[PDB]
DNA sequence: CCTTCTGGGGAATTTTAAACCGGCGATTTTGGGGAAAAAATAATCGGCCTTGACAGCTGCACAGTAAGAGAATTATGCAGTGCTGCCATAACCATGAGTGATAACACTGCGGCCAACT
């Protein structure tokens, strides 16, 4: 979710929100980031998997 | 005391009712042909009901990978030059065969001359 552009600490950055929703329990993990690079995507997925205490058997992206 | 009447039983015969089987007369059913009607299917027509769009417009940003465009560098194929050797061709003479030429008549093409119209 591209939140928009904000002046954080006098620096203009493009804030983005990463959301991971479980399908059966409808849990929700989220985290804010300054970039949408493959590295950031993979790290946010690691954070989601740690938060849910495991990895799913299927993950749906766009 | 005796005679006659009657009744029962076994055998023979007759009639009528019932059931089967066959024969005869009638209707039904199957097949084919021709006509008529119904229904099914497809196409075409009119019209009602409902809603999308028209409201400035869409170009840019990011993500990743791949392609490509331009310039520099490298590899390679062509070309150029010299020296030596071998093969091709060409030059001459003879003989045979093909075609270009020559004579004659007939038909046609081109240039010179005459006349008619504007």
């Amino acid at each position: 979710k591209e939140v928009g552009e904000v002046v954080i600490e006098g620096k203009k950055v493009k804030l983005s929100l990463f959301v991971a929703t479980l399908g059966y329990s409808r849990m929700k993990y989220a985290v804010f980031t300054t970039s949408q690079d493959q590295e950031h995507l993979m790290e946010c997925l690691i954070q989601s998997f740690k938060y849910f205490g495991g990895v799913p058997k299927k993950v749906l992206f766009d």
